[PDB]
């Protein structure tokens, strides 16, 4: 038997709609969680809430939690290849404040997912992980299709210690593999781009999301909605290590549908995380 290594912390991450040259209504998501770890197994415990910003200064809308268990296995980890596999358990427990003819729903989401690294050369790597989730339970009522798939997989350049260039492919599609269901379904489809940086304990990652395609059909969205055009998205992540167990990390991200006419709706995304590593 070897060590046990342990991870916990806790983030706050707002969204914002930005409309009419300000911030339309956003959403806070307060998380929290802990891992632990030993030889080549990994076991993580999280808790994930969103709902409205300003829902209990007063009052509004819809929320969710979401409480969720992961295990992790590595089958291989060395310089030329590394193979690990995930499986995940979540419970989505609706509250529904918006909606007519809606109520209360919990719904599960299953989960496996591979991830792998593949050195192809010296400086280059294959990397990635797919994920493929079953929502079970109220699905009805949530309106989700009962299958997802989502991968980001693409290759990371070196030049040396300090950057890094990745560049991904990235897709999430639900569909439904009940022929009877025909809600929740879409498609999305990025290329994303990193630079990370080490530059001393500070870590700097600036990227982007380039839109390549997405659609999603009538159920999925807005329940009253489901759109398809694509967007943009410029961000910025950065990571202080206190070279103690501790570090912060701060994220931005600011987002905009290269689409055309007059004006539309902007999506800001901010994030201040903590981790304590023991
Ligand atoms: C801080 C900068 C404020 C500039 C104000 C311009 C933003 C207007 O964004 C608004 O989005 C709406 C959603 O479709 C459009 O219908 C409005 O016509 C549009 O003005
Ligand atoms: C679980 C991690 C801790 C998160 C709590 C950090 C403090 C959150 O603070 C919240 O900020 C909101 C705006 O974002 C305000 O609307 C709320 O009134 C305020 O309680
Ligand atoms: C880091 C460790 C996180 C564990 C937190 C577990 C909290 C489980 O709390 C869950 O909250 C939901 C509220 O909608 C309810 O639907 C569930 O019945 C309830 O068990
Ligand atoms: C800079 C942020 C990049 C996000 C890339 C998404 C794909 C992640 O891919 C991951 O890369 C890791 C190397 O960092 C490997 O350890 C993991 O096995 C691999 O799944
Ligand atoms: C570092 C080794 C594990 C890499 C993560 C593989 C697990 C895939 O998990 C994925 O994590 C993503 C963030 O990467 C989330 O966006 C996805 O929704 C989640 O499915
Ligand atoms: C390092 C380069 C990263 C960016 C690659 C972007 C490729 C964009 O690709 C294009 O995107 C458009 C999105 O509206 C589509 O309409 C085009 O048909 C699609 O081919
Ligand atoms: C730090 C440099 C990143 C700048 C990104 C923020 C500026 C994006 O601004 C966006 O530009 C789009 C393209 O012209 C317009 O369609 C949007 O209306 C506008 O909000
Ligand atoms: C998501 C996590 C899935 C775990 C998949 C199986 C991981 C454990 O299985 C592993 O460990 C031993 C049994 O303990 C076997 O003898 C090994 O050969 C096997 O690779
Ligand atoms: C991602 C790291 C830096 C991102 C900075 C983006 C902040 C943009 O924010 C602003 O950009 C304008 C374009 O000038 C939009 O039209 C404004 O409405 C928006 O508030």
């Amino acid at each position: 038997r070897n060590d046990w290594h342990f991870n916990i912390g806790a983030m706050y991450e707002i969204e914002n709609v930005e409309g009419y040259g300000e911030d339309m209504d956003g959403l806070a998501e307060p998380s929290v969680y802990f891992n632990a770890a030993n030889g080549p197994w990994r076991i993580a415990l999280a808790y994930y809430q969103e709902g409205p910003v300003d829902y209990s200064a007063g009052k509004r809308g819809t929320w969710f939690d979401r409480p969720e268990l992961e295990v992790h296995y590595q089958f291989l980890e060395n310089d030329d290849f590394s193979f690990g596999l995930t499986g995940g358990f979540r419970n989505y427990g609706y509250h529904y404040v918006d909606e007519p003819g809606k109520d209360t729903a919990n719904m599960q989401r299953w989960k496996i997912a591979p991830d792998w690294d593949v050195k192809l050369t010296d400086d280059l790597r294959f990397n990635g992980w797919l994920s493929m989730y079953k929502f079970a339970n109220d699905l009805n009522t949530t309106g989700y299709a009962d299958t997802r798939v989502e991968t980001e997989t693409g290759l990371q350049y070196t030049f040396n210690e300090t950057v890094a260039l990745r560049v991904n492919y990235y897709l999430e599609r639900g569909f439904n593999m009940d022929d009877s269901r025909n809600n929740g379904e879409f498609s999305t489809q990025e290329i994303r781009a990193y630079l990370p940086l080490t530059l001393g304990n500070h870590s700097v990652t600036p990227y982007t999301r380039i839109g390549l395609d997405r659609w999603s059909n009538w159920d999925w969205q807005d329940d009253i909605e489901r759109e398809g055009a694509d967007f943009n998205r410029v961000g910025l992540f950065y990571g202080y290590d206190f070279q103690n167990g501790l570090s912060v990390s701060l994220e931005y991200a600011f987002e905009w549908q290269d689409a055309d006419e007059g004006d539309s709706d902007k999506f800001h995304y901010a994030g201040v995380g903590v981790n304590y590593s023991f």
